[PDB]
């Protein structure tokens, strides 16, 4: 079915039973104490992003995830639930990245492996037009376009980013879908240096896709910690004037709207309920400690740019092995501020989710 304006409006946000069964099967049997076995049981029932990091989770999660929406709306939602997925796996993905855990490579038939990909969802949210669903864009993809063209792997894959966001931006225009891509955050693409080709890259890419309906905007601190709206700078952010997320998208969006883009926000504060950070510097992403579960999903974020508060990257799933030997080991999850011993990227970290708990902001 096709609506009107913000997708976050008149449906509820289903909380997926692949983090719920991680929060279950994983982190509560090695909780013993009562009230935070009781805090990890009600944060399994908020509703974050399902990622297809990887091709395999197309024909299991997204099938199984849609198919548990629908059976729950059959059985009398009210109101309806609505879907939050994140594509992820451009070929030579996370151009400008120490290391990357994407499966497909440029030279390896990637281009025709992703688009593939973005044929078999489409294929599958035809399937369930009757939920929902609302995507996020390839984090890590086109925000370094803006700033990381210096680095040759991200130089050589640009045409390829571009050509194939546009693919997936076309494909996936479905009425009953809304997409958001990444836009990085406010201590990525916020500088001041940044932050009008930024607006440029991010417009022209909607021109070129035709400005497809289900376009409603950007996403921004994917798998970040920033805060939406504080009032002191935390100390990692100087100099930079947009220090939080409600600066950053304040003032880049006159700028992609004059561009010819009114971008709509999605904000991630799953990992931003305590400010300031463990983080000793801005760009320290990984696994970052002294953070803590944040704002609850809503739509009613009370700002006029800002469609939804969410959570996008989900708080336990690791953001990558702090083991200095390991194959895809990326040294940020070994810096003094990355919580450890880490396992690889997408496996459950449960110390991490403890301390997520711990700081949670507000408190389950
Ligand atoms: C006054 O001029 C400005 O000075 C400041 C301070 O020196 C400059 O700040 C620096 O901006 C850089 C970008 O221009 C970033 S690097 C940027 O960091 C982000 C993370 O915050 C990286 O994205 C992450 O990439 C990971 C993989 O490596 C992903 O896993 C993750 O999901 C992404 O968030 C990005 O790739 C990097 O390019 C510096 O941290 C910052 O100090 C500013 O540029 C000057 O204009
Ligand atoms: C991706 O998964 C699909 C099934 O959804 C499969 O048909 C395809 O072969 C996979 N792609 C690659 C490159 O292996």
């Amino acid at each position: 079915a096709p609506y009107n304006g913000n997708p976050f409006e008149g449906v509820q946000l289903w909380a997926n039973n692949y983090y719920r069964s991680e929060v279950h099967t994983l982190a509560i049997p090695q909780i013993t104490d009562p009230a935070l076995r009781a805090a990890a049981s009600a944060v399994a029932e908020v509703p974050s992003f399902q990622w297809l990091d990887r091709n395999v989770t197309v024909d299991t999660l997204l099938v199984q995830t849609l198919s548990e929406i629908r059976e729950a709306n059959q059985a009398g939602a009210n109101p309806q639930y609505a879907a939050q997925i994140v594509v992820y796996d451009l070929p030579d993905r996370d151009c400008a990245a120490a290391a990357s855990n994407g499966e497909w490579a440029i030279a390896n038939n990637g281009v025709n492996n992703y688009k593939a990909y973005i044929n078999r969802i489409r294929e599958i949210l035809i399937s369930f037009s009757d939920v929902r669903t609302i995507l996020v864009i390839e984090p890590d993809s086109l925000a370094n376009m803006v700033t990381n063209m210096n680095v040759p792997k991200c130089s050589g894959a640009a045409s390829t980013y571009r050509e194939l966001t546009i693919y997936a931006l076309k494909q996936l225009d479905l009425p009953h879908v809304a997409m958001y891509m990444d836009a990085g955050h406010a201590g990525w693409l916020g500088w001041p240096a940044n932050i009008q080709p930024a607006a440029e890259l991010f417009a022209k890419i909607y021109e070129d896709a035709g400005k497809p309906r289900a376009v409603r905007g950007l996403a921004t601190n994917v798998a970040n910690y920033n805060a939406w709206s504080v009032s002191s700078p935390p100390p990692y952010t100087s100099p930079n004037p947009n220090y939080d997320e409600k600066h950053y998208i304040e003032a880049f969006r006159p700028l992609l709207e004059a561009r010819g883009f009114p971008a709509q926000f999605i904000v991630d504060q799953g990992r931003s309920g305590k400010q300031p950070t463990g983080q000793k510097e801005w760009g320290h992403w990984c696994n970052a400690i002294g953070t803590g579960f944040g704002m609850r999903p809503t739509a009613n974020t009370g700002h006029q740019y800002v469609d939804a508060f969410v959570w996008v990257k989900p708080g336990g799933e690791c953001n990558g092995t702090s083991d200095t030997t390991a194959a895809r080991y990326d040294y940020h999850c070994g810096l003094e501020d990355a919580l450890k011993p880490a396992p690889e990227a997408g496996q459950w970290f449960n110390e991490y989710f403890i301390q997520l708990l711990r700081n949670a902001n507000p408190p389950f």
